[PDB]
Parts: structure tokens; C-alpha cells; sequence
């Protein structure tokens, strides 16, 4: 079924995760045809500035994420940044997320595959679509069977990313495809998520937060919690009509 | 507002070819009555890469052939001009004058088109940013143009490659009606999916080159859409447009 | 010999052209090993805004340009924008310049070739280096024998141009190569002109003006007249040393 | 200031290969005494595209082989790390710790390198803008790094292509010493010309992968420079640098 991975950018506090987990739990009961996965990072390991918020650590993060899975019965996903983190994170995470800049680190992919969990690799802004084939092959070699490739934009000049939707059908030849609606661009988020489902993908990825203008990360992009339902309904309707034309394989 | 579908053979290879495509377009116009069709074809491919490539049979022949289509099917006409002097003669038949991508900044060509009183459709250059089309429209209004279209046809992305930045659709929509060129922005395997993306995002129309037998065409044999496939593609985009339409954001 | 095409962006007045022609005349007598060509446009036919300065017309321009060639004995060059202009312009211009956006207009290239003069085609920001081969072939077919291709940057994201110096040796396979130092980028003008001669080119193209901050065009890029000599001396010295390593053909 | 030349085989295929290249580099260091040479080679290619490609013989073997070079030729050493834990062991031999292009933003890796006290050279990611390296250097200084280098290795330009925007050299020079990677920025036919451009613009050093027989290398067989060609290339850039040096602008 269609996948909808959502949640706040960083684990600002397990309190915040519960508030968002509750709303995601509700949509979950409302859209039985969609599979929801709660997402949040225990650490922003690649911020541009050294003076930026990173998080409360791996343990506190895994802890809070457990609280969401236990209190709401939602599948979980977070990202790892170094091999060793794969095992402790697999304890709670149903899907292990590989950061875009790290989509080429062989040991990181192998470590994620070894846990037995599903793996979702954000496509590097530097990677060509056809070059994701070798990414998948690495993970398969590592024992991974449930593999996702996520579209998040490509380097277009300086400080700018463009979404080449030709990548969805191309990457689909070797793995399920997810579209990152918030990192690929706030005014262009919805327009582009509509294009993604019109083209065809196996799921969408959205960072959401109660009050984005106060979130300690991606405050200019995180989708306002209240708007999630309406966007999910919108893409399910477009998908229903457009799926009729999705090209085979 | 009525969705626009601009389609036809890339080049006016012959008045016969034109009459064959026009016949189908006329049939589809009768079927898809909520669509406003415009028959398109160039009397000259003035910018081919090789000096040895097909160009056309002259402005005279082309305009006469287009006049035949309009006359025989009552279809609106559009064709592109390359130099200022061609605006006047072309305006005698074309309902919409098209400005080529590479020429979107040539002030005199735009002004020549605008004074004819006919509608003008400017293809966004592969070198231009979305927000820089504002001045393009301004030149047109300055020159008397009342009906203006901007067509998205891809952007330079490295060498020999064009990417479509769909954020351009809502940006350009701020100052003009927006058309999506499904055939030049891509190879044929991506025409359909990207056209689906265009209508989901939201545009005022699509532009498609179509030919009875693309493999024999004198230009764009690799990208022209087989005429038999036109109907289905049109039905699909109308379907996707409708279901996505309630979510189109206000400019 | 090495070519140095210089002059003010637009023909603001024949007075301005004489002032610049005088200085170019002087450098001309000082650098006998270099061939100088006076450049200036009679019309800025492709400005972004309709409310921008375009010029004083073709006749007034051809007139003034004649005054420079007669009063200083300098070769002349200006650009055309439509076929018909080729003949009247050839009267004075030793080299006919084709605008970058127009490097693909077959009739414009043929019209320029027909006059018998030399032709210099600015490489479109949208063109790949290897694709200039067909540009040259068009001109040869048109009867042109002295052909130049000019590097002026390539589209790099939005509102930005990058200079891929790999184009110089590539384009050199079929035509002499000129480097446009002022349109390819003011702080980066000199650094890049140095790279161009280090790599190898047949000449440089520079827009210069007495008081750039008052020029009715490219006021943020035009090189200050007073600085021309020092830059010419600099590139001749680098060339002298670097030419030893220029690859054959 | 002394020009830097960082060169060596891409991968530590064997301690023998290393000793063979080191011998030549030592010879050139004796000749070009105004140059500061640094022997480079990776103990692991942790980011190859294919799982079936050569990676290395382990950190243990690599560090021991590099220690051999320094020991036998008195040459400075540099190698790249991939995870935080490798900084400590690697710092026991490397005079300069290299940060891979794809990892230039991984805060912990940079901090790990900086605390060792060794110099750090960060390869500018193909996704990074020149001006965004300011924060890279800031992280390093924050972490205790006193000697910092930024290496230009090309920028993403469409798919499967990298362009070198030489304006980056003076921009990055504002906050750190700048090195030009002649071999990864390009294929071999453009190595020489672009390296000439780098020194004319102005940089503090060059980085070149070199191998006795590139066609047999276990990595970058297409771009590694034949060892026999190293001397001439170095002489040329020193010549071009000198004549262009008086025109280098002040930061």
C-alpha cells in the first residue's frame, strides 16, 4: 500500500514526538489504505554551522521513539550517521534511513542491511538516477530485502535544488520510490507533492511540526501539523485517478 | 477557464501532412468540447544544429498551408516567427504568434508580434530563470499585447540535457497564462509522466508536437507523438487536471 | 598573433568612442605583437527590461565606428541582430559579431558570412563545446573563412554562469578561440583572464569604459580604461611562459 | 609561502607500490626544494560505486605502509578518514588528515580530525558552494585545528559531470589555504590545462594522484597520472605560478 512517512525534523523532546505521534495515529485510523511511519532524527549530524542545534543524543532519541511505538503502535524510522549506530537504532526503528550525503558510504549501508530492518536511502544531491542501481545492489549484498530510494532533489547551480521527476520511473526499476516533499524545495511543497503522485511513487516523506516557526530545525520548510490530513487526502485522490496511467515497471 | 491544447506537426512538411493532422484535431475538438484547440506547425526551423537539416518550404507556402487548415476545419492557428518582418504576414493567419526559446529576449521580435494585435506565446529560454519572465511579459504589454502566454520547455542542466523545474509553473503564473511543452522538455518515454506532473501542479494548457509517423518526420522524429496516441493522452490529462484542480493555489 | 578586442559596451556617443579609441590606439603602438580590434554595439537588442538604454541606432553607430577607424586606423567590430543589418554593418566592421542567444540562427550566420568579413560567434550559454562544430560548418558553408568562437560562460543554475575552461581546447579543433573576460563572470575578471591564457586561447575580449560607474550598460562589469594596459601586459607575460605547454591542436 | 604538492597513488594497493612512488617523490623533493611535498594514499576507498570494486587492505596495513614511506624517505604523510574513530590511529602517522568530499559536512568527523592536533584538509563537496566553506573552516577552528586546507575538486554540473568554477579559489582563500585537485576535477586530456588554470588564478598547492602504470591501477586507472609525467607537470606549474604570482590579488 501507499507509504506516508511523517514526523518532526528533530527529536526536540519526547513530549513533541508524542503530540505529533497522536495526530499521525489519528490519520492512521482515518486512512486505513495508507501505511504510516513515524519519523524523527535523534541527531542533526550535518548542520552547516557548528553553533546549531543537533539534538539530545542517540539514547534519548531511541528512548522517545520507543515511547511513540508503544503508546501508538506506529512503525518507526530514523537516520544513522556512522556504522556503530545501526545496531542500537535497529532496536526500535522499522526502517533505517541513510542520509543523502552518505548514500555512498559502503560500510554504513552494509551496517544497516545487517540489522535485518528495511533500509531507505536518500538519493544524494550529487547522484544521477541510474546510479542508484549500485546503491541497491550494495544493500542486497548486505542481506537487505526491503529497500527504498528517496527523491530529495539534485544540485542545480549553487544553494539550489531541482527535482527531476524523470528519476521516479528510472529508480523504480530496482527499488520502491519515496518522494521527500519538504527537502526537495514552503509555497512549492504541495504543488510538487502533487506532481510526484501524478508521476507515480510508492510513498511520500514529509517533515511536520505543530508550530514550524518555533521548531529547532527546518523552520522554513516543516509542514504545519494541522495541514497534514488535507494533503494526504489530496494525494490519495490524485493517485487514485492517476495510477491508471502509471507505466509498467 | 478553458484548458488549452496546442498541437500539430513540428514542421510544415507538406500541406497534406497538415490536413491529415488537422482532421484528427478537429475530431478531438468535437469530442473534448471543454478544451480550446490550436493547430501548430512551423513554416521554418530557423535554428537547426546542422546546415544539412530540413528547414521548410518558405513563409509563403507555410502561411498558405495553415490558412488551409483554419479554412477547412475552423481551427485556430499558431506558428513561430524568427525576424521582426515576419510578424505582419504571419499575423494574417495566426491567432497566436509564438516566440522561439532562443529569441525570448529579442526586444524587436517581441514588439513586432505584440503590435499585430494577435495573442503572443513566448517559449521560456533554456537560459532564463522563472522570475525573469516578468520583464518578458512587461515588454509585451508595453508593445500592446493583451493575450500573453509563457511556455515552459525545460532548463539547461549540464551539457545536452534539460530538466523541468515545475516550481516555474506557479511562479510564471503570477504574470501570465502558463503552457507546458510536453515534447521539447524531454526520450519519448518521459513525455507522458512529465505531462501528468504538469497538470497536477497546474497549468493553463499543454503543447505537443504530433505526427502520423514520427519515424519518418523531417524534424523531431525522436520526440513527436504518434497521432494515434493524442486522444488518450488528452483524456488522461483532463482527468488528472479535474481531480487536482480543487487544490490549485491562488496567485 | 594574439588578439585583443576591446571597447565600451554600447556606443553612448561617438565622443566616448574616440576617447577609448585613443587609448586603444596607444596600447596598439605599445604592444606591436598584439592585434587590437575596437568593439562597441550600436544597439543593445536583448536587454531584460523594456525601460533600458538600447542605443542611438545603426546609422549613428556605423557612423561613429567609421570615425574611430579613420581617426586611428584600428580594425572594427560590432554585433548584428537580424539578417538585413549584416550588409550595412560590413561597410565598417572588420569582424561581424553574432550574439550568444543568436548563435543558432542559420540566416543570421549566413548573412554575416556572405559579406566576406570575418565572423565571431559568441557561444550560447545553452551550448555544449562540441556543439560549436556545426556552428563553424554553417559559416564555412556561407563563404566565411576567418571564424572565431568566443567563450562567455555556461548556464549554471539560475542567474549564474560558470566558465568551463575545457571548452577552449575543444573548440580550438575547428576555430580560433576568444575568451570574453567581462561577460563570463568585477573581482573575478582578472583571475579568470589569467586562467584563459594559461590554458590557451587566440585572444581576449574586454569591455572597457573611462568611468564604468557611469556607463549606460554593464556598469558593474566594464573594465576601467586605465586598467587595460596592465592587464594586457600581464596576460602577454603569462602567455609567453605558458604557450610552451599548449597542447597541439 | 612554500607551494604544496600532494601526490601519490590513489589506493594503497601494496606497500611496494607506495615505496616505488615515494622514491620518485623523494627525488623530486630534492630537486624542487621550493616545494613542500606530501605523500598521499588511501588505506580505504570507502565510497566506490560498486560493491565489487577494490577498497583496500585495512587501516592497519595502510598506516603501517605509510609509516614505512615516511620512515624510508622522510616524507610528510596524508590520508583520508571515513569515520570518527579512525582519526586517532591515523593521526599517529598522517601529518595532514584529509576529509572526503561527500563527508565535508559531517560535524563529528571534522571534530575528530581537528582534536588530533594534525593539519586538516577538507575536500569541497560537489554539492557545496564556495562561500559555504566558511562554516566548514569555522567547525575546524572550533575543534582546535590550527592548519586548515580546503581542496577544490569540481562541482556537480548536470549528471555524471563536474565543472571547475575557478572563482572558488579566491573565495575560499578568504578563510583558508586552497589546494587544487587536478585529477578528480576532470578525461586525462584536461588534467594538464586545468592545472595550468589553477596556478594562473592562484592557489597554495595542487593535489595529483600518480601511479607507475595507471592502466593497471586498482582505482582511477582512467585519471591517475603516469609517474614518469609528474616531474614535467610540476616544473610547468612552478613556472606558470612564478610569472603569474605578481598579479595574485590580496585577500
Amino acid at each position: 500500500k501507499f507509504l506516508v512517512i511523517a514526523g518532526p525534523c528533530a527529536i526536540e523532546s519526547e513530549e513533541l514526538l508524542l503530540k505529533v505521534g497522536e495526530e499521525i495515529k489519528r490519520l492512521s485510523e482515518k486512512f486505513k489504505e495508507v501505511e504510516f511511519v513515524f519519523k524523527s532524527s535523534f541527531d542533526k549530524a550535518n548542520r552547516s554551522s557548528i553553533h546549531s542545534f543537533r539534538g539530545h543524543g542517540l539514547e534519548y532519541g531511541v528512548k522517545a521513539l520507543r515511547k511513540v511505538k508503544e503508546e501508538f503502535g506506529l512503525k518507526i524510522t530514523t537516520d544513522i550517521h556512522e556504522s556503530w549506530q545501526a545496531e542500537p537504532v535497529a532496536e526500535v526503528a522499522d526502517i533505517i534511513q541513510i542520509p543523502a550525503f552518505l548514500c555512498r558510504q559502503t560500510d554504513l549501508l552494509l551496517a544497516a542491511a545487517k540489522t535485518g530492518r528495511a533500509v531507505n536511502v536518500k538519493k544524494g544531491q550529487f547522484l544521477a538516477p541510474w546510479d542508484t542501481k549500485n546503491v541497491v545492489e550494495k544493500l542486497k549484498f548486505g542481506g537487505a530485502k526491503e529497500i527504498y530510494l528517496t527523491e530529495r532533489g539534485t544540485t542545480f547551480g549553487y544553494n539550489n535544488l531541482v527535482v527531476d521527476f524523470r528519476s521516479l520511473p528510472i529508480m523504480k526499476q530496482w527499488a520502491k520510490v519515496i518522494y521527500d516533499a519538504t527537502h526537495s524545495v514552503r509555497e512549492f511543497i504541495f504543488p510538487l507533492i502533487r506532481a510526484a503522485v501524478a508521476v507515480g511513487c510508492d510513498g511520500v516523506f514529509m517533515e511536520t511540526h505543530p508550530e514550524p516557526e518555533k521548531a529547532l530545525s527546518d523552520a522554513s520548510t516543516q509542514l504545519p501539523l494541522s495541514q497534514l490530513e488535507g494533503i494526504i487526502e489530496a494525494i490519495l485522490e490524485i493517485r487514485e485517478v492517476a495510477s491508471k496511467y502509471y507505466e509498467t515497471i
